[PDB]
């Protein structure tokens, strides 16, 4: 009943902003679900920068990479949006940090630095997440050049159960160790870009770590996140929106309230 009510009011909130809304939300203690669309492609935008940080984190726990390695690129023509490289281009930045800037400020330079480098490209993004049972997502241009969000491209989607499913993994299971994973659970925490979205949908004492994406076209954007409510266990939220026409404009209002209704789905 307070599942297929949920439904309605997203349905309902669909047709006013004229686009697609997809939700899944997972109350990891008493392992309620809620979905709407949650098996549906929607393109990722920046919000893959989340799990790229994660596939970082667990190269590091490999010894494979060291957290505090120094990564200089002084001759680089840096990407748009890259609000943290740009500062320090002349110095250089820890892999950590470069790490963190991708996801808490959506730096693109960061962002394709370590894919250059560390990751093996997209592919070798995709192949991170299915290392970890993630068979939706997929990467297949870099970042900035994948944020065109064309109706019907496959390229660089994902699904919103799948995104759900695969940060509860990284956040809050078993694939960085306790170190890497409060590491990442941290990056989370801190991330800038997201106050207007699943953060605006929870009181103030509920501590929250997200990852957003916002193409700029077919008013595609979107928010995903871990909530640690106060005397409860955490939740998770997957928030993936597109509209009809490529001069929409996306709608921080629809994330924040499909984020309110999801959760209330799951109480
Ligand atoms: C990914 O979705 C974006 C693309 C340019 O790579 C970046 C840009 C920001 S938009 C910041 C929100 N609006 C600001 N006025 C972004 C994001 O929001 O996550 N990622």
């Amino acid at each position: 009943n307070k599942s297929d009510a949920a439904a309605k009011q997203i349905k309902k909130l669909e047709e006013d902003f004229d686009g697609r809304i997809g939700v899944f939300a997972i109350d990891t203690g008493s392992g309620n679900t809620f979905g709407y669309r949650s098996d549906e492609r929607f393109p990722l935008c920046s919000s893959f920068k989340g799990f790229l940080a994660a596939a970082v984190l667990e190269r590091v726990q490999q010894k494979k990479l060291d957290i505090n390695q120094k990564v200089k690129y002084e001759s680089r023509d840096l990407e748009y949006h890259s609000p943290i490289t740009t500062k320090y281009k002349g110095s250089g930045m820890t892999l950590g940090d470069m790490a963190s800037a991708a996801l808490q400020y959506s730096d693109n330079g960061a962002t394709n630095i370590i894919m250059e480098r560390f990751l093996g490209g997209p592919e070798g993004m995709t192949k991170f997440m299915r290392s970890i049972g993630d068979n939706e997502f997929r990467l297949d241009r870099w970042a900035l050049e994948l944020n065109t969000a064309i109706p019907g491209d496959k390229r660089d989607t994902s699904t919103p159960k799948a995104v759900a499913n695969s940060l509860n993994k990284l956040a809050l299971g078993n694939v960085l160790n306790a170190k890497v994973k409060a590491i990442y659970q941290n990056w989370l925490k801190g991330n800038t870009t997201g106050d207007a979205r699943i953060r605006a949908s929870v009181p103030a004492d509920w501590v929250v770590g997200d990852k957003t994406g916002s193409c700029g076209a077919y008013g595609t954007a979107n928010d995903y996140a871990v909530i640690w409510p106060k005397n409860r266990a955490p939740l998770i939220v997957s928030i993936y929106t597109t509209r009809k026409s490529k001069d929409d404009k996306h709608s921080d209002k629809t994330i924040a309230e499909a984020s309110r209704i999801a959760i209330q789905a799951i109480d």
